[PDB]
């Protein structure tokens, strides 16, 4: 469960949040394959509640109605088509598995669902599965409300309703088997693994029991005996009885400390500075690198405070670039849509807004002439600075963190063996200095400011001399105050 199952030399997943299956299929072929992306995390592919108040929120997809592969992203045919076309060009699909719960307990009965399935929350009736009253934790939960009230009580965190979401009885072999049936359907289609939603709200032993029932990966694309990559969503910043480490038996775990601390550093908040990143990773009290799934922001926390997002583009690019250059963890890049933010007493009252849509119909991802996206899709994964850093990570794969420099403040650099070097200026004055890069002598294209195309650079050029040294100059007023060069950006 710890191996991503990506093609050799492909080291990142991108979350194509709320993207339609047809758009993902095309993206694999036209972009992700040739740009060396490892895979795609997809929104939940299973039927959910169509919520009309407010209007089709992104979070409706986290309220299951059945395991029918029928959503605003598309149907089962489209989903199969996407996985096949993606695997055929060496790009993997990872499913957002919502298996802790069904929908909100107070949702109205009926067929207000993305595949028209009937369901009745009040009577605990989900006949498209089927689930019935016996398949939920109503009787196991010991809180007065039936919901989670206190995170300092590990038992209710697992046995009670997360914000009133009906809590599946994962201790029952029947419930485990219905979930495994769904996950096995996806595996056989060709899915390479799973993001396990709300992992904290499940007993590690119940997750294990479900995983024990899973097939090996599809033997047309994957070597014999391949297991799904598992990365479990557990938010653990400390201070709670449940720990990320409790889930290590099942696979990797999201390291939420990662983006929280890096954002704080890059914003220069709380007295933090980039020079402190010299011992980044386990030195910052993070989980072991071989279990961490890392990211600057995710679909939840990009809607809250302190986290860096595409809204803070300049600092965001640096943070994502630092992450992609650094060997700690397995990296996931966010890909978002814009929504009509509106702040009222410091809260975004429109943080619920679903993907770009015309009366609830998801808009296609259009591609502009300059390779950016239209229709309000942000496409961070297509931003030159990020896309090129995704390749940087591939090129330097397996090389050691080395040649660290800092000015004691916010001017830092480091290399990856003899294959890549990166330089950051986050201070309020100019970074002008000759540094040991660890690289062979040559002219290198800065892949942040530009591209190598045939035999020239479209941006900055760095000149590495015979002793591996090169001069860097980065103004503090630079639009992208960082430079990165690697073995494949050499002229
Ligand atoms: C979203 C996230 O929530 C949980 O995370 C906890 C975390 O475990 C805690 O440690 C802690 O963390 C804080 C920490 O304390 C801070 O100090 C630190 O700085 O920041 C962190 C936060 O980053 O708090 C957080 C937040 O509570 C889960 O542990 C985690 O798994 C969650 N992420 C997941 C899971 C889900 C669930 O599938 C997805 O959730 C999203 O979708 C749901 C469902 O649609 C949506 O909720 C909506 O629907 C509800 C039914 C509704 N409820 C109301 C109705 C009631 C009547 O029945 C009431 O009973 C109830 O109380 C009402 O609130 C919600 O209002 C409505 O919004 C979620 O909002 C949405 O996020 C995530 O996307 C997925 O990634
Ligand atoms: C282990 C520790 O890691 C992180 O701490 C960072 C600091 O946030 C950062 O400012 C910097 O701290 C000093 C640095 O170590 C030192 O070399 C430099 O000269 O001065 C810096 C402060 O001015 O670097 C450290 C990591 O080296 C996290 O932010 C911390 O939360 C984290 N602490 C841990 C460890 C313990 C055990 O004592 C608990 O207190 C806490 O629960 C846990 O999170
Ligand atoms: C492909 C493209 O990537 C990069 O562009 C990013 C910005 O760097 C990023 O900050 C963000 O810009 C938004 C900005 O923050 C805000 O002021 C404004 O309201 O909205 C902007 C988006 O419209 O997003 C864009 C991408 O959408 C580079 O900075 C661009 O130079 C880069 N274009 C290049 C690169 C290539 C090939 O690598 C060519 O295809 C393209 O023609 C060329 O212009
Ligand atoms: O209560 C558990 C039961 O849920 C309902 C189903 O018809 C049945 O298959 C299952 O045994
Ligand atoms: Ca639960
Ligand atoms: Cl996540």
């Amino acid at each position: 469960q710890y191996s991503s199952n990506t093609q050799q030399g492909r080291t990142s997943i991108v979350h194509l949040f709320e993207w339609r299956w047809v758009d993902i299929a095309l993206e694999c072929e036209r972009y992700l394959a040739p740009k060396g992306f490892g895979g795609v995390q997809v929104s939940p592919p299973n039927e959910n509640v169509a919520i009309h108040n407010p209007f089709r929120p992104w979070w409706e997809r986290y309220q299951p109605v059945s395991y029918k592969l029928c959503t605003r992203s598309g149907n089962e045919d489209e989903f199969r088509n996407m996985v096949t076309r993606c695997n055929n060009v060496g790009v993997r699909i990872y499913v957002d598995a919502v298996i802790n719960h069904m929908c909100g307990n107070a949702v109205s009965a009926g067929t207000s669902s993305t595949c028209g399935s009937y369901f009745n929350p009040g009577s605990r009736d989900f006949p498209a599965v089927p689930y019935s009253g016996w398949d939920f934790n109503d009787g196991k939960c010991k809180t007065g409300s039936g919901d989670i009230e206190n995170y300092n009580d590990a038992t209710q965190v697992r046995d009670c309703r997360l914000s009133g979401l009906l809590d599946l009885a994962l201790g029952k072999d029947y419930v485990r088997s219905k979930i495994a049936e769904y996950m096995n359907h996806l595996i056989d289609i060709g899915v390479a693994g799973f993001r396990i939603d709300a992992s904290k709200h499940m007993w590690p032993g119940d997750i294990k029991a479900i995983l024990d029932k899973l097939h090996n990966l599809n033997s047309n694309w994957f070597p014999e005996g391949s297991k799904p990559f598992i990365y479990q969503e557990v938010i653990d910043l400390g201070g709670e009885p449940i720990k990320s480490s409790d889930y290590f038996g099942n696979g990797r775990v999201t390291e939420f400390k990662y983006g929280a601390k890096l954002g704080t550093v890059i914003r220069k908040w709380n007295g933090e500075k980039m020079s402190y990143l010299k011992n980044w990773g386990e030195g910052w009290g993070f989980m072991p690198s071989d279990r961490a799934l890392v990211f600057v922001d995710n679909h939840d926390n990009q809607r809250g405070h302190s986290i860096l997002t595409f809204w803070d583009a300049r600092l965001y690019k640096m943070a994502v670039g630092f992450m992609l250059a650094h060997p700690y963890g397995f990296t996931r890049v966010m890909s978002s849509y814009r929504w009509p933010r509106y702040f009222e007493n410091g809260k975004d009252v429109n943080d619920w807004v679903g993907p770009p849509n015309d009366n609830g119909v998801t808009k296609e991802v259009t591609i502009n002439p300059d390779t950016t996206c239209g229709n309000d899709w942000v496409c961070e994964h297509r931003w030159r600075q990020i896309r090129n850093m995704v390749n940087f990570r591939n090129v330097v794969d397996g090389q050691p963190f080395t040649n660290w420099y800092d000015n004691g403040s916010n001017q830092v650099a480091f290399g990856r063996g003899n294959r890549g070097f990166i330089v950051f200026n986050n201070d309020d004055w100019t970074f002008s200095l000759t540094l040991q890069t660890g690289l062979p002598a040559g002219t290198y294209c800065d892949v942040i400011s530009g591209d190598k195309i045939n035999g020239n650079c479209t941006g900055i050029k760095i000149y590495v001399s015979d002793d591996g040294k090169a001069h860097f100059s980065i103004s503090n007023s630079a639009e992208d105050p960082f430079i990165a060069i690697h073995a494949e950006s050499k002229l």
